[PDB]
């Protein structure tokens, strides 16, 4: 669904839409203050090309750039999240799938509540997208998992390996 973008707060000023991913906003969007997603589910990413901080969306009304937990206005690209009706991961102690291992079909707001390991090392997306946090209770550092392989913690874009919940990308409505 459509993401709508606003310069100032509070749905105000210059936006810009899209309906698709966007590699660069920069041309058409100077800062980001405020967001408006009609459906489905979204990542804002702090550089183009879908790099550096990440912030998961959905729909809804983000008044400010703190309601997406973002840390400033600069938002340069961003992708639409695939809808899947169903969610499946494996996260691993170790990298290239070794060790001890973890599955989920649900949302982990602790993932130390439930596997004894502050770090996950590689981990297999079977089914839907995701988004990793580095702190429990959905806090930190984000990282979107989409369907693949990712053989250790670089291939989810972190730069370390610690691991606190992981959400479900899925739109309620």
């Amino acid at each position: 669904g459509k993401i709508t973008l606003y310069e100032d707060r509070g749905f105000q000023g210059r936006h810009y839409e899209c309906s698709s991913d966007h590699p660069n906003l920069q041309p058409y969007l100077s800062r980001c203050n405020s967001a408006r997603v009609d459906s489905g589910c979204w990542m804002l990413y702090e550089q183009p090309n879908y790099s550096g901080l990440q912030y998961f969306l959905r729909r809804g009304d983000y008044a400010d750039h703190q309601q997406w937990m973002g840390l400033s206005d600069s938002v340069r690209s961003c992708r639409l999240i695939p809808h899947s009706g169903s969610h499946r991961i494996r996260l691993y102690e170790r990298e290239d799938y070794r060790g001890q291992m973890i599955e989920f079909t649900e949302d982990c707001s602790c993932l130390q509540d439930r596997f004894r390991f502050n770090e996950i090392h590689s981990l297999n997306v079977l089914e839907g997208s995701w988004v990793l946090y580095e702190l429990s209770n959905y806090r930190g550092r984000q990282y979107l998992l989409m369907p693949g392989d990712y053989r250790r913690y670089q291939d989810w874009g972190a730069t370390n390996a610690r691991v606190g919940s992981l959400r479900r990308v899925i739109d309620f409505s």
